[PDB]
């Protein structure tokens, strides 16, 4: 059990051995591209970067660099692509990379300021009366509606490709209360905000894979989605006992560096799935309580 686990590592208080082990076993494999010359402002942090095996190349004939990576899993069938939080000479090239990928959904798990400083740029339109066109992607994109809640807003969002006239729905789950390096609230507003993806189709193998971004892309972005992951190999098998969430956040990062940024993420993660579990199981008036927990309105 990970609950076995989670109370032995608690009792021992080894959060951060745990930790240290995992951050020294992750892989490490080269980021080539990332580090070309030309891709210099293309990246937010000079110490996250894109693997070159998992990057996500944009179509362009120009240069197709774009701090993104698929995190690609395997046995639990599901696809996200991390990137960093678009800068302001990068959103035309995220919005061409939701375009070309076929993604219906973008969750944000950061703010545009964070800490007296600009995390992410403004990619997207706060005002339906004023759209955003990128020209160097040949896109435009327009706020439709937005529901505002408590600690999150979820967007709808049209993107249309000018090229081709063609026009997409996107939808945008923006976190507004998750602490860089910190860990949500509780794990109830964590897995309502969690369930609100899922129960969207965003998270659909019939769409391309949900891009997911934190301002690296990398610490409260692991955090998503390795409890997103882990809840979905138990709900497989309805075997909660069959997941180990330490080799699972292994397995994620083969794709991209550094998921998971703190020992108290990795220990939110255990909780996270642990109660989510409860659901999995058969027990969805949990579901409710989330809701409630959460004091979303
Ligand atoms: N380590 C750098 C870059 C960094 C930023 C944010 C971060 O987490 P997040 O993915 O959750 O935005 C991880 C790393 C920083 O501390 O400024």
């Amino acid at each position: 059990e990970m609950e076995k686990e989670f109370e032995q590592i608690d009792k021992s208080g080894s959060w951060a051995a745990i930790y240290q082990d995992i951050r020294h076993e992750a892989s490490d494999f080269p980021c080539r591209v990332a580090k070309l010359p030309k891709n210099k402002n293309r990246n937010r942090y000079r110490d996250v970067s894109p693997f070159d095996h998992s990057r996500i190349k944009l179509h362009q004939e120009d240069n197709d660099y774009i701090n993104a990576s698929l995190i690609k899993m395997e046995e639990a069938q599901r696809s996200y692509i991390l990137t960093q939080g678009p800068l302001p000479n990068t959103c035309g090239h995220f919005w061409e990379m939701v375009w070309e990928q076929k993604s219906r959904g973008v969750v944000m798990l950061n703010r545009v300021m964070e800490k007296g400083s600009l995390k992410c740029a403004q990619y997207w339109p706060q005002k339906e009366e004023k759209e955003m066109i990128f020209e160097d992607t040949n896109l435009k994109l327009t706020l439709i509606s937005e529901d505002i809640k408590t600690y999150y807003t979820v967007r709808q969002l049209e993107l249309e490709n000018l090229t081709t006239q063609e026009t997409r729905e996107i939808l945008h789950f923006h976190y507004t209360t998750w602490p860089d390096f910190g860990v949500p609230e509780s794990p109830a507003s964590f897995l309502n905000f969690l369930f609100k993806v899922r129960e969207s189709g965003s998270l659909s193998p019939e769409h391309g894979p949900v891009v997911v971004h934190s301002s690296a892309g990398i610490g409260r972005s692991g955090t998503f989605c390795l409890a997103d992951t882990c809840l979905l190999l138990m709900d497989k098998r309805k075997d909660p006992s069959s997941v180990d969430i330490k080799k699972v956040l292994l397995d994620m990062r083969k794709f991209r560096m550094g998921l998971i940024q703190t020992a108290d993420q990795l220990r939110f993660s255990y909780l996270a799935v642990i109660e989510g579990a409860k659901f999995i199981m058969g027990d969805s008036s949990v579901q409710d309580q989330w809701k409630e927990l959460s004091h979303e309105d």
